[PDB]
């Protein structure tokens, strides 16, 4: 029997997602490693308990998150029942399908067949009656999004997600499936780019626009650009060497580079949450804190934009 | 077995809800208070019984009664099991959500997880299939009303709500409401504000004119002023001596207080139904009789606006 | 082990209701009585199988028939499951909610409450997953018939109710709910008027006007005026009595009964789809459908039909 | 256990199917003979396992499949249950109503009553919580087609069927279908008509034409034309053309079968061509139709000439 921290809603920031009333907290945990058949359920269930003793309520799912693909969806499902069983109702689960999953021509895609097929399959494998949030994972150019947007619709209609979003749309294409959504009188609820300090397709785009001028929310994925923007690696001498003068400006801020990255992208408050794929309990204790300090001077931002510029470090 | 009274539907009045088809007692009950886990089944059961016994279909529950939260639809759903199995298609039955629930920030407001996750609570809670009326039970100003408005309209269009209604919604807001369940082809079918004697915002602000123009009910919450209506009291020097003075009125009309509160909110057309949170079955018996008398001279309701002025009672 | 007549479907007349796909019998059983639990089960399984055998695949039922209320419903549906198993979808099953069925505001009318709610409870009585078609029995003119067409649209939505009916609707109203039901993109199938040679509202009103305009076929009640159209009569006036005579004897001329005679009168154009015989044993099954051998009247056959009327004052 | 070729998706072509997403196999496997209660289990399940083997994803049947009708619905969920538990998901499963089923007035052509009560057995046949495709299988003259429609689209809100199909529609009434459907905001996928060298409605009628504007897809129901566009053989003169047409064939070193099926394909208007096998090395065959699937304007030509002069209509 497990007791979830009393004071988990006490310190973490939630946003409203966009213009609805759904709030995620600031961190939320992704899955996408960690929590395959090749990592062991202790170390899962370690990392999961932590999240939610530190208000982090959202965890964010894909089809084939594992390895295998499915692992990571059976997995948090079983700590679902074990130690989740009466706490499903403060959790927002999402999952997604779009990448390969399954062999052959409907385990990939935009596609009624597969979205709906493998939302199916999701459910099972965790052991839901439905999820709070449902992707469309990725942009299939070869089928109409009329076709995706109407398989969302469903997913929503038939009460098999609460919400739907989607994941690395350019802002014309997200523009669409806002419109699509609408005549099913469906908003959109959330948008999922790859977003971090060295990843700015987002804002360059202008995708940020598009989700504020219609009400959409933005959760980053790889906001620490899978542990570039970590201590981890302090590839070529100019990008180290312009990453070692990122760390001293986080040490100037009193914030580990982790920190600083996370703080960068939750200066906007266009941006609803960052997920962070944690690996064991500790990181989260420490990336939570970045909440502590998310402010940035003029000069400060220059001066990042500028390092990144010298060391070349816009892969 | 229990068998219910054969004449109960023999002297309440019923009011049609609105322009619906649905009638409703013209006095509720309310499971607010007295249904929890810190009140014995027997004495719950004893009120049950006698609500239906007099004719009180309505049995008017949220998320959150008790206490603690949920104990009250609990016991209710036990009670219905046990002595309502053969008349729940003669109960019309309200749950809501949308006041502080459950910890963290899907608990409380008026979101689409919200209002869902607490429905689909509820009904377990209650062993029912759907409730008769689910509301919205307080505003949020931080969710736009076009999705607490689709979360409503998803209850009903999934079958687990015939119908939805708001509580304690402006007339602005109320008015929206009505145009976005129109979109949905759905009539919102009545609304439950605070209303009594001594609290007539529902009056001055328009909201009555707002709910019989869009064709909505309204069912007053806490008709009796919590206790302030009864006499309990017999606050200011001034309050006092106006409650004195509102008692020595209802007792030229040969009614208790709490009966002359009852039938000043029934004289006319524009209340659906009271509210009653009973504690025990002679309170039932008490103020159903308030139905006896439903007729106020324009000199008494001049007289009743007086005393309330003179003794600050707003 | 039941085995229904191989040639049921030989010799029935079959006729398209309104603009539908849908074939009703030209006769069709209704269960008014004859099926409560005061009748033995014995008499209500040889009607049915009767039925069935003459190609009668209308079975009309609603929520109070007996009595008492509700056990023409059970019984039938005994009935259904012991010799009719491998048949319903040979079957076209009706029931109704909007008279007096339980005690209380919500056991009659038209309001969704009681219709819904009804609607659960015949299906549980009978056994079955949905109902061909689903009527308001009458109008309620305290509920707003957008409530009641949206009660009728909600149970075929949900899947209890392959199609929608009324009963007893003026042209008016029936017209109102088409075009409600038609905002649900629902047309209305079917309208159960009581019809017959001596009430003719449905002529007079110009309801059979609205219902071809509309496409909505037309089901007979109480076909044979509740046995003045037969043998049993020939209170009732001298001159009541002395028409009917007249009118047995014009039956006779054309080698009919008058109760074929009377059926015939309704069938003898496309304006009524069905006529809705209440059989009390098999064989007056067996002399009604009789009545599809002769369906032709002369024009002076049809005023001398008026006139008896007019003369007997049989309105 | 039976476990599928891990190559199977190496060399079959898909193709989406209108503007859909839904990708086709070029070749699918129709269900209308062979899987009956007349024909022996064992001899299906070769069949249905090639198929799947040679990356064959969709399957299709009707409710009145058999003999006797609705035993190839039973068979095929029978086999899919045994060999096909892990792989459903990867299949595309059609089935049908229009015909004669069941006796009596509800048991043929277009009302909801009929369509819906036949989806409902013909799932129960299969064992299926839902098929990929329900098609209304022909016109009903006597049933609106706003009814018809209507019906389809209440398989797809309640979660009966994926996608939805017509057979055997007009042209005109094809157009008016894909008009009635988009009212419910679902598009018509497919339409599959009668289409082989010897029977050229879909193109004469303007069929392929209508398909196209309305991004409808198109599935070739008897491309073989029942055996006589292979091996197999009414007239002397009819014989003699299809000996030159032959002939025709095994200069493009083809089969008779293999060139009927490449000409269906010779272009983007078909989605695919229903293949009606009785033995699983006939599979392996017309599956080499892909090898070639390009006709000079002189092959086009002769082969209508052929067809003229041996009176092949
Ligand atoms: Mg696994
Ligand atoms: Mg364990
Ligand atoms: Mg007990
Ligand atoms: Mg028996
Ligand atoms: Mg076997």
């Amino acid at each position: 029997v497990w007791l979830a921290n009393p004071e988990r809603y006490g310190q973490m920031q939630y946003r409203y997602c966009g213009k609805s009333g759904l709030r995620l907290p600031a961190l939320s945990l992704g899955l996408w490693h960690n929590f395959g058949h090749v990592n062991a359920l202790e170390s899962q269930r370690a990392i999961l308990r932590k999240a939610f003793d530190l208000g982090i309520t959202h965890f964010d799912l894909a089809n084939n998150y594992g390895p295998p693909p499915g692992s990571a969806e059976e997995n948090f499902g079983r700590l679902l029942r074990e130690d989740f069983a009466a706490y499903r109702d403060e959790l927002i689960i999402s999952t997604k399908a779009g990448y390969d999953m399954w062999p052959g021509p409907y385990g990939s895609g935009g596609s009624r067949k597969y979205l709906l097929a493998s939302l199916d399959q999701s459910l099972k494998r965790m052991g839901l009656e439905y999820v709070d949030i449902f992707y469309s994972h990725r942009v299939d150019e070869n089928t109409p999004m009329e076709e995706t947007a109407s398989a969302l619709a469903h997913a929503v209609q038939s009460g098999k997600a609460l919400y739907v979003g989607i994941s690395s749309y350019s802002p014309e294409r997200t523009q669409k499936m806002v419109e699509l959504l609408r005549e099913w009188k469906i908003p959109l609820l959330i948008h999922q780019p790859s977003y971090n300090l060295l990843n700015r397709w987002v804002d360059k785009s202008g995708l940020l626009d598009t989700l504020q001028n219609n009400g959409v929310g933005c959760i980053a994925f790889t906001p620490l650009a899978q542990g570039l923007l970590t201590g981890k690696y302090l590839l070529t001498e100019a990008n180290l060497n312009s990453l070692r003068l990122l760390n001293e400006m986080a040490q100037q801020r009193g914030q580990s580079m982790a920190q600083m990255a996370l703080s960068w992208l939750l200066k906007d408050d266009r941006v609803t949450s960052v997920l962070i794929g944690a690996s064991r309990a500790e990181q989260l204790e420490e990336n939570v804190q970045a909440l502590n300090n998310l402010t940035f001077s003029t000069k400060e931002l220059a001066q990042i934009d500028q390092h990144i510029a010298d060391g070349e470090l816009n892969l």
